[PDB]
């Protein structure tokens, strides 16, 4: 709304209100071809995501919770002081590329390119996901995760030397047995539009995610809440 630094106006105007959410993935993981869609809708002002995702291939060929931090970092509440930090409603409404490698610890990885812009009024995230190396008697391959996620925290810092930003970050995933799966995030993101972005400061976004069923629902699915917030700068 009413932002005294003009850039961080055009950029809240765009997210004032629920903004539906359209979500595409094709993978492949070790031999496996298949395809998430997904709908819902975002409120940054509180930083909600409310989103259900089907597989339209059949059997979704790896675990959901391994898929959750693929499956639109631009509905995270940003507080009124760290506004001027919030690099992924800058980039709208042309969009940014979100790249990932994820390694999921003795086991293989997934490679991960998204685009994440407007289509309309619509926010679209695209994403094309390679998964190799993965062992079939392992946790992925081998369902053993747990349908549940872990809050955390994302450490977001600038690269000025592309534009754009870069994380770091260890997701948890609970095993069966009651061990972990540890799944090691690397991730840039890059606008895709030629003019300014703003470029954060260190700061990190705190994230919270519950996994549900619909219980209507014969596709194979996840319904996800997601709460990202973020924080790390404070109010002096």
């Amino acid at each position: 709304h009413h932002h005294t630094d003009p850039m961080v106006s055009k950029g809240e105007e765009l997210f004032t209100g629920v903004v539906p959410i359209l979500v595409e993935l094709d993978g492949d993981v070790n031999g496996h071809k298949f395809s998430v869609s997904g709908e819902g809708e975002g409120d940054a002002t509180y930083g909600k995501l409310t989103l259900k995702f089907i597989c339209t291939t059949g059997k979704l060929p790896v675990p959901w919770p391994t898929l959750v931090t693929t499956l639109v970092l631009c509905f995270s509440r940003y507080p009124d002081h760290m506004k001027q930090h919030d690099f992924f409603k800058s980039a709208m409404p042309e969009g940014y590329v979100q790249e990932r490698t994820i390694f999921f610890k003795d086991d293989g990885n997934y490679k991960t390119r998204a685009e994440v812009k407007f289509e309309g009024d619509t926010l679209v995230n695209r994403i094309e996901l390679k998964g190799i190396d993965f062992k079939e008697d392992g946790n992925i391959l081998g369902h053993k995760l747990e349908y549940n996620y872990n809050s955390h925290n994302v450490y977001i810092m600038a690269d000025k030397q592309k534009n754009g930003i870069k994380s770091n970050f260890k997701i948890r995933h609970n095993i069966e047995d009651g061990s972990v799966q540890l799944a090691d995030h690397y991730q840039q993101n890059t606008p895709i539009g030629d003019g300014p972005v703003l470029l954060p400061d260190n700061h990190y976004l705190s994230t919270q995610s519950k996994l549900s069923k619909d219980p209507n629902e014969k596709r194979d699915h996840m319904v996800l809440l997601e709460f990202v917030t973020a924080a790390g700068i404070t109010l002096g």
